[PDB]
């Protein structure tokens, strides 16, 4: 969860 | 993956 891969910010969930 | 929480930097496991 944040900025990175994952869930939040940059890949996998969310935005970027 | 990455930094905030989880595998890499901040929280969870990895550095901070």
């Amino acid at each position: 969860v944040g900025a990175x891969a994952x869930v939040x910010w940059x890949w996998x969930w969310x935005w970027x």
